[PDB]
DNA sequence: GCTCTACTCATCA
DNA sequence: GTGATGACGTAGAG
């Protein structure tokens, strides 16, 4: 029986990790560990991780899963992206952690000029 | 026969203003009257008369003749409009000529700033 | 804590 | 006198 990569117990993987985002991973342990499996809306993305709509529209990037926008049906459809790819990405992009941060200072600074 | 509708004389029309632009206009006569019948690149509608990408992207509104990008083939084609139906939208968009202008007398004006 | 892009120019294509 | 768009961000519509 195929384990969960993190408990390495449970059996039944958490249906949207595993299926749209390629993850062996329980539903309980996305929980415990959402710094690694929380989904993040498109708008999150840009905020959180300053990337762009061309990388985050580019069906060869990342994994993507899509409902209807909450706001209305009628509305473009929601993105969810998972933690853990978008980080990586913006990791390379920036220069991990360290150089993110000095982005969101950037960011901040003219912010008030 | 169908003649020319500027000089009324004229009965094999320009193929290009006839097939592309739906206008009844023989060549003679669209070298006679640019100010009608001249075709300009979308670089130049924008230039012109600031009209916008969504404007001349839009399939539904403008008569466009496109050909190979004269600076290499493999870059994005070029596209050929003709002014009187470019004009009489940025017309109706600015408000006549005159508008039209006071648009140019404002941009000028940033230009300067800068 | 929703999405998409229009709102004047280098650069690349 | 070539075309398309991303680029300090974001309102507004959808
Ligand atoms: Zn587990
Ligand atoms: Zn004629």
């Amino acid at each position: 029986a195929p384990k969960c990569i993190e408990c390495h117990i449970n059996i039944e993987m958490d249906p949207v990790l595993h299926d749209v985002f390629k993850l062996q991973v329980c539903k309980q342990c996305s929980k415990e560990h959402p710094e690694k499996y929380a989904l993040l809306t498109k708008t999150e993305c840009k905020e959180d991780y300053f990337l762009t709509d061309p990388e985050l529209n580019d069906e060869d990037l990342f994994h993507r899963l899509e409902k209807p926008n909450p706001h209305s049906g009628t509305f473009a459809r929601m993105q969810l992206f998972v933690r853990c790819e978008v980080e990586a990405f913006a990791f390379k992009k920036w220069g991990g952690e360290e150089g993110l941060d000095e982005e969101w200072q950037r960011r901040e600074e003219g912010k008030a000029h």
